[PDB]
């Protein structure tokens, strides 16, 4: 079946928050014909196969997500079915072109290690940046807490891209930090 886009986190005002635009029964029929008609809006889109949920995040007009969610699926669209623009196993990394409707978040040009995570809860995480591509969080927090928010941003202080997020590193099944695909990455693959 197609990925199918079932909501989206909202961060255009001072909260952020989930809305999510579709149920699963309206999931299944759009996972199963590849059209899907509903309205898209914002950076962030909640995306779902048949068996798990997770994000997607548009940065310079490509919506990327995980490849370890998306596998090598369609996009469901307007249109019909959209092949993966980008897919890159190595790298966990697959891109679609933006939907018509969606925005993409401006890439961080800042270097600002102060970062905020997006999870499919639409709470927002302060993020330390540790690297080339890892994250330690402030609080940490259990692995099922970040589960199903790989594929959402990491956010510098004005609100831009700095990766997207994809793996937790977990002991003792807290995770401590977070490993992300640095917009950088993105870039090198466009
Ligand atoms: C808990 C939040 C977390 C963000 C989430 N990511 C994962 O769970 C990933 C997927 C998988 C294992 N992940 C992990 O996070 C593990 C885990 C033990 C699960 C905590 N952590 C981990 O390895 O730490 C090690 C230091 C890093 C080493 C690097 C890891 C490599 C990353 C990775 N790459 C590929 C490339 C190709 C593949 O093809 C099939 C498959 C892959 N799988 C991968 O890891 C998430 O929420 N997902 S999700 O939303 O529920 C799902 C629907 C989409
Ligand atoms: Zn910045």
């Amino acid at each position: 079946g197609s990925v199918v886009i079932v909501g989206r986190i909202n961060l255009s005002g001072d909260t952020a928050y989930a809305q999510q635009t579709r149920g699963e029964e309206g999931c299944q029929e759009t996972s199963q014909t590849g059209r899907d008609k509903n309205q898209v809006e914002g950076e962030v889109q909640i995306v779902s196969t048949a068996t798990q949920t997770f994000l997607a995040t548009s940065i310079n007009g490509v919506l990327w997500t995980v490849y370890h969610g998306a596998g090598t699926r369609t996009i469901a669209s307007p249109k019909g079915p959209v092949t993966q623009m980008y897919t890159n196993v190595d790298k966990d990394l697959v891109g679609w072109q933006a939907p018509q409707g969606s925005r993409s978040l401006t890439p961080c040009t800042c270097g600002s290690s102060d970062l905020y995570l997006v999870t499919r809860h639409a709470d927002v995480i302060p993020v330390r940046r540790r690297g080339d591509s890892r994250g330690s969080l402030l609080s940490p927090r259990p692995i099922s807490y970040l589960k199903g928010s790989s594929g959402g941003p990491l956010l510098c202080p004005a609100g831009h891209a700095v990766g997207i997020f994809k793996a937790a590193v977990s002991t003792r099944g807290v995770a401590k930090a977070v490993d992300f695909i640095p917009v950088e990455s993105l870039e090198t693959t466009m």
